[PDB]
C-alpha cells in the first residue's frame, strides 16, 4: 500500500492538520499561549509557559504559510508575547512561566530557550516585520548563556539573574537545540548553526548512544559523564525520565536526517554516520519500546537493558516515530518504513485521535485507555506537525522554511510496480 | 457543463466518499460486519452476512489505498472474518449468515461467494500479508463449486455440505461473477478470468438480452433456458425480482466496458458488441425505467413489455446508472452521458443523500419520499463507490487495483474544442 | 508570506466556499429565493426580492460549474422564478418584490434589473436549455428601458408600467451594469457590451471620481450632474448612502480590471486609465475608510472631505476590498496588495465569519461587534464569491465563464 | 496507434516546423517577400506578390510567438512591406505584384486582400506596434470593396482604380475570407466577423456543395449562379481549376470546425450543420480524390461526376487533408481520422518532404514523381503550418492567436 507522496493521503493529512490548528486557537491568553485541557479549555492555574508560547508561535507560522486566515494574527500575538511579560527586562532572556498577575517561574531554562529560538526562526519565514529582530535578540541570549564555547555543547539552565548555571547537562535540551539550530541555519546560513548541530549529535548520539545499542543517555554531569541512575526515584518525570526514553531516540533519528539533507542541499556529501545512527535509533526504539508488554503502542521509558519502566503510551513518542519513518523511507526507499508509518497511523486513529473533544489524547495506560499520569491535559499541538506536515515536505530546508517556500506535496508526483 | 475529469467535481466526490467510509465503520462486529440501520446503528437481528462482510472488505481495501488511517484495520478485520466464524471449517467455503451463537444460514450462495472473490481480490491490492492466501483459497472454492466447466457459466447455490446444487441459474450471481473476475484478472494477469467474463456476458447479454430489446432475463433453468414467470408471487424480492430489473441492466453495461478496456489495455481489439450492447442496455434502462410514472427516478422492476411493476426507487439502480453514464462518456465522448450523470446527481442529493442521519436512504416510494418496502435499513455502502470513486478512474484496471496503482484523478478550456 | 496562487490557500478558499453554498440553499421558496436571517432561516415578511433571486441564480450557476450536486436544480429553480411571479408578463421586465399572495413592490428597478442580466448571463455558462432564452429576453428589457442611447448611460428606475422614469441617475446601478455587461460580453461578443461598460466607467470614474480625489459620486440629476447632498436626511440608506460609500469605490476598481483583462484577451491594449484609476480607487479607500476611527475595519460611508459618517462595518465592503487587492496584485505584481488581502482575511475570520450559525455576519458596530442597524439578517452570499472564487481565477473571462471554462486554480516562491 | 496529443509526435512536428521556418527566411527582398524556387533561392523574375508577402507576414508572426530569434524582424519586414511599394497610395488597397522599379500587376485581387487581412490579424498577435494600424486599414479596404453588404458575400477583384469589379464570384476567395475573418474575430472579439464567416459557409457549403454530393462549386456568375464549365480551356489553373478541387473541399471542412469552436467558446451552441458538412466534405474528398487512379495521393481536380481531371499531386491538398483530419478527430474522437492523418504523414515523408534541397516538393506527377506542371518553385510555407502547428493547438482561438496565448501542446492512452 502506497501512502507517502500520494495526494489522497496528503489531503487526509491536511484536513486533520486544520482540525489541529483549530484546537490550539483556544490557547490565546494576554501574555502568550495557555495550557489547554482535555476539552480544549484553558487551565488558568498553569499560566503561560515559555516553551508552550514559543511552540505555538512556531505552529502558527506554519499555519500562516499554509494560507489559513487568523494564523498570522497568532504569529503576531506570539511575537508580542516574546517581547512582553515573558521577557526579563532586567537580566535578559525569558522567564519560564508567567501570567497576567506576574512571574511564577523566573528561572532561565535552556530547553525552553531553544524553543524560543525555534519559534523566532520559524516566525522569520512568515515575513512578519518584527520576527528577524526577535531572532537576532534570541541568538544573543543563546550565545551568551546556552551555547558553551568551552564545552562545545549546550548548557542546561540558570537562575533568573544568570549568576549560577545548573550542575547538570541534558541530552533533551541539546536535542531541541539541534532542532532549533537547523531552522536558524535555514534562515541565516551562518555556518556555525549547522556545525553546532553536527557537533551535538556527534557527542550525544554517535559517541554515547551508539555505544549503548542506541539507547540514548540523557543525563550527564557538568563534565559530560553519564549519570545512569538520574531520577531513579522520579522515573515518570515529564522532561528527565529515568533511563532511556525511546520517543526521544526516534526523534533524534529524524533530526539527524534533516542534518544529512541540509548538507546534501549545499552539494556536500554528508558523513555516513548520520543515516547509520538514524537507522540504529529507529531500530532500537521498536526493539525495546514497541508493544513490549502484550499490547500495541510505544512505552514511555526503559531501563538500560531495554526493559520497560513507565509503560504509559504518551502521545509524542509515536508521533515522532511516524515522522522518522517518513524521513527514513525518504532516504532509503525501503518500504518497511512506510509499513511502520501506516501501522502507527491505524493505531493513532484507533486510540489517540479525539474527534469528540478535539485534538488527540495526551496519554494512555498500558491497555491503551485514556489515563492521567505523566501529563495533565492536551497542552501541545507542535509535535503533531511532525506526522501531519513533515510527510508532505522534503527534508531540506526544514519544516517552516519548506512550507513558506511552497514545497507542500512537491514530491507527490503505477506505484505497485517498476 | 463539465464535471467529469474536473478536479472541482472530483474533490466533492472524495469528500462525500469520506462521509460514506465513516458511516460503514460502525458495522464492525466480532464475526465480521453487521447490518446498519437508518441511523447508523447495528440491527443485531440481521446477523453477520457473507455478502455484507465481503463487500465491506472490498470497500475498506479502497479506503486503505486512499491513505485513510483505520481502513487497513478494517481490511484486517474482514480477512479475519473470512478466516473465522463465516468460514465453514467442516465443508469449506462460507456460510451465508452467522451470529455470535452460531450459524444462521448455512447455505453456500454463489452470489455471495462471488462477493467473497471480489473482496479477496481487492484486498490483494492493499498488500495485506494474508490477502493472497485468501484469494487463492477463494479461487479454489469458486472453481470447485461455482464456475461450471461443463456449462461455461456460474452455478447458483449449494447446501452447506455441497451435496447438491440448486436447480436454477441466475443472471444476478453471474453478473457479480463478471465483476469479481475482472478484478481477479487485474491481480493475476491470467486471461482465463477475462475469457470467463466475456463468455458470461455473451450468453446473458449478447444472446438473451439483446434479442429481448435489451431487457435482461435473470431467471433460467439448469439448461440456461429463461424462466419468464419466476417469482411472479414475490415480485419485490431483493435479489430475484419478477421480470426485469433495470438497475441490473445498466450495471451489466458498465461491467462490459471494464471488459472492453481490459482487452484494449493488452492491445487486443475488443469485440464491438461490448460497447454496442452497453449502449443498448443504458438506452433500454432509461426507456423503460426512468420517470415512467409522472415523477423522476428509476423504478425497481418492469414486465417484459417494459411496463413498471415495482415502482419504488431503490438506491443502487440510480447509483449504478451514474457509474455507467461515466463509463459510456469515457468510451464515446458523447456529452448526453455526462448530462444524465449530472441530472442523476441532482436527484441523489435532493432525495437520497441523508446528511441528518448518515449515508443515503436505501429506498423511496413512487413520489420519491422515504419508505420501507423492498429493503430494511442502510446496510450497503459498496455500490456508492461506483458513483463516487469510479468517475475518478480509468476503466482499466478496475476499481481497487486502479486506486492502489495511484490512478485517482489521472484524467483530471473544456467548454470548447 | 505567499497565499495568492497557492494550492494550500486555494483549498482553504474552496472549503469555505462550500460552507457558503450550503447556507444559501435554505433560501429556496416557490417564487424564487427568500431573505435569510442570522440562522439561515427565511424571513417571510421580506418576501421574494428580484435582486436576491437574480444573485442566487448567479451564485448557483458558479456552484454548478464547480461540480456541486443540487446546484443546477437551484439554477433551474432561479430560471423558473424569472419566468414566474417575478416576471411582469403584462408590462415587461420584473417586479422588485413578490410573495405567495401577489406583487409586493411593482416598480422596475434598474439596480435589480442589472442583477437579472448578470444572473441570466451566468446561467448561460451552465448550458441550462432555458438560460439563453432568459438572457435574450433580459437584454431586450435592458436595451428598451435601462440603457439610454441618448445619454450613453443607464437609467435608474421606472414605475410598473414603464411610463415614467425616475428623476435621478445612479452610480450604483451603473456599476452593477458594468459588472453584468462584462459577463454578457463573455457569452456573446457583441462588442457593444464592453463599449458600454468602458463608457460608463469613463463617466463615473475617469471623469467625476478621479477629479474628486477618487471619491466616487453616486447621486446625479437627469443631466448627469452630481447631487452632493442627496440623502443627507437618510445617510445610512442601504443602496444610496449620503456622501461616499468606499466599498463601492474599491468594487469599481476590480470591475475596471476585469474590463482591462477582457481587452487584453482579444489582443488589444487596454486604455491606461483603467489600471491608473483602479489604483486610485484602492488607495482612496484605504485613505478614507480603513480603520479611520481607532479600530480595524472599513466604515460604510464618508463625507466629501473623507471623514467617516456611518461607521458600521458592513460585510460587503471588506469582501470587495479583498477581491480588488487580488486584481491589483495580478496586474502589478506588487506584494503590498497581497499584504492587504492577508490582513483583511485575518480580520474577517476574527470578526465576520460565523462558524456557529453559518455564513458571515452582515454588519458590525464601530467596535467590530455584531449588530443590527443598517441591515437585517444574512440575505446575501453573492459578494462572498469575490473573495472566495475570484482569487482562484484569471481576470478574463469573468467569474462564471472562467469557472465553466475549468480555470479554477489555473495560476496556482519565497525568492526569484 | 496514438499520435495526436502526444508530446513525442508534437516534438517531431516542432522540429520539422523549424526546418520550414528556416527555408522561408531566404525570401526576404526589399519590397516584401519573393518567390522561392526548388533549392530555396529567389525566383527574382516573379517579383513581390501580395499573397506571398501577406502569407509570410502570417507565418513569421507564428514563428515569433514561438520564440524564434529573427522571426520578429520578418514580421517587421512584412508590416513595412505592406506600407511600402505594395500599398496603392492613390486608390487604396494593395497592388497584386510589384518589383524594385514599380508596379507589375496593379489589379486589386480579393483573394490576395483576404490574405492581407489574415497577415495583419496574425501580426496583431505579436504585439508589433504598427500591426493594429495595418489591420484597421485592411478592414476599411475589405469593407469598402471586398465584402458586399448587398450580396452578403465577398466580391472577387477590381481594377487598380476600383472603378469596375470582375464579373465573377469565387468560392476560393470566399474560403480565404472565412479563414481571415476567424482571426479578425479573435483579435476584435467582435460578432460581425463570425456572422460573416457563417453566412459565407452557409452559401458555398451548406447550400451549394451539400446539394452536389459535397463537391464544392467554386465558379459563380455575378448573381451567384454556378458556372459549371468555367476554365474548361484552362483546367490546371492555379487558383480557378475547372470542376472541383478536392483540396479546397477538405480545407473548407477545417474552417467550419474553427467556426464551430469559436461559437462554443462564447457558450453558444453551434449549428449542427458545421460538423455535419465538415464530415461530408472530408468523406467526399477521399471518395473522389484519394488514390483514384492506381497510386496513392490526392489528385488536383475532378469533374462533377467525381472523375479525376488534373491528376498531379500538388502539395497543399494533402497538407490541408491532414489539418482537417486533426480537426475532425478533435470534434468526434473517432480514430478513423487519426488513421488517415498517419497514412498521409507516411505518404508526405515518402514523396513530398525534401531533406536534400529544403522544404517540401510542390508538385508530383500521377506516379508520385517530382514534376513541374501546375506550379513552379516552392513559394509557400503557409499551408504547412496546418499540418505542423494546427495539430498542437485547440480549434479556438485560431492559429496565430492560440500560439501567442501559449496554447502549444496544451492538450498533450492505449485504453480507456
Ligand atoms: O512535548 C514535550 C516532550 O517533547 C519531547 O520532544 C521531549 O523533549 C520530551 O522530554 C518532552 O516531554
Ligand atoms: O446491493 C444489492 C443489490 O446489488 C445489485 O447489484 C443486484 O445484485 C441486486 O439484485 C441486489 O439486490
Ligand atoms: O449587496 C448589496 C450592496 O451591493 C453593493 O455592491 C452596492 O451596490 C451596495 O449599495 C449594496 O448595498
Ligand atoms: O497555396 C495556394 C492554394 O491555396 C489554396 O488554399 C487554394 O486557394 C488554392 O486555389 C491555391 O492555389
Amino acid at each position: 500500500m502506497k501512502w507517502f507522496n500520494t495526494l489522497s493521503h496528503n489531503r487526509w493529512l491536511e484536513q486533520e492538520t486544520d482540525r489541529i490548528f483549530n484546537f490550539g486557537k483556544n490557547a490565546v491568553v494576554p501574555t502568550g499561549f495557555g495550557w489547554l485541557g482535555n476539552k480544549g479549555q484553558i487551565k488558568e492555574e498553569m499560566g503561560t509557559h515559555l516553551w508552550i508560547t514559543a511552540r505555538m508561535l512556531h505552529v502558527y507560522s506554519v499555519a500562516a504559510s499554509m494560507g489559513r486566515p487568523g494564523a498570522y494574527d497568532l504569529v503576531d500575538h506570539g511575537i508580542k508575547a516574546m517581547n512582553g511579560a515573558l521577557r526579563d527586562k532586567k537580566y535578559g532572556g525569558w522567564y519560564a512561566c508567567v501570567n497576567d498577575q506576574g512571574v511564577v517561574d523566573a528561572s532561565k531554562q535552556g530547553y525552553q530557550h531553544f524553543f524560543a529560538l525555534l519559534g523566532a526562526a520559524s516566525a522569520v519565514t512568515t515575513g512578519h516585520p518584527e520576527a528577524r529582530k526577535l531572532l537576532d535578540y534570541t541568538i544573543e541570549v543563546i550565545e551568551k548563556y546556552f551555547w558553551s564555547e568551552e564545552e562545545q555543547m549546550c548548557l542546561e539552565s540558570w537562575d533568573e539573574a544568570f549568576s549560577q548555571t545548573e550542575d547538570y547537562r541534558g541530552g533533551n535540551a541539546n536535542m531541541h537545540a539541534v532542532e532549533a539550530f537547523l531552522i536558524v541555519y535555514d534562515v541565516t546560513h551562518d555556518k556555525k548553526w549547522l556545525d553546532r548541530a553536527l557537533r551535538i549529535a556527534s557527542v550525544i548520539i554517535h559517541d554515547v548512544a551508539r555505544n549503548g545499542d542506541y539507547r540514548v543517555n540523557e543525563h550527564f554531569d557538568s563534565q559530560w559523564n553519564p549519570i545512569r541512575d538520574y531520577n531513579k526515584d522520579n522515573p515518570a518525570h515529564r522532561f528527565r525520565a529515568y533511563g532511556g526514553t525511546p520517543g526521544a531516540w526516534i526523534e533524534w533519528g529524524r533530526l539527524m536526517l534533516h542534518l544529512h539533507a541540509a548538507l546534501e542541499a549545499r552539494f556536500e556529501t554528508p558523513p555516513a554516520w548520520l543515516l547509520e545512527d538514524a537507522k540504529g535509533l529507529f531500530h532500537a526504539t521498536i526493539r525495546d519500546a514497541w508493544a513490549p508488554d502484550g499490547a500495541d503502542g510505544f512505552v514511555y521509558s526503559v531501563d538500560w537493558d531495554g526493559k520497560p519502566i513507565v509503560r504509559e503510551r504518551v502521545r509524542w513518542p509515536i508521533v515522532e516515530a511516524m515522522g522518522t519513518a517518513y524521513a527514513l523511507y525518504t532516504l532509503t526507499d525501503d518500504s518497511q518504513y512506510e509499513e511502520w508509518y501506516q501501522k502507527w497511523w491505524d493505531y493513532c486513529i484507533k486510540y489517540l485521535m479525539d474527534y469528540e473533544n478535539g485534538s488527540w489524547w495526551q496519554e494512555l495506560d498500558a491497555d491503551n485507555k485514556v489515563t492521567t499520569k505523566v501529563w495533565d491535559g492536551k497542552q501541545d499541538i507542535y509535535h503533531l506537525l511532525h506526522c501531519l506536515v513533515i510527510p508532505r515536505l522534503p527534508l531540506a530546508p526544514g519544516l517552516a522554511p519548506a512550507v513558506a517556500a511552497g514545497l507542500l506535496d512537491i514530491n507527490a508526483k503505477h506505484h505497485h510496480h517498476h
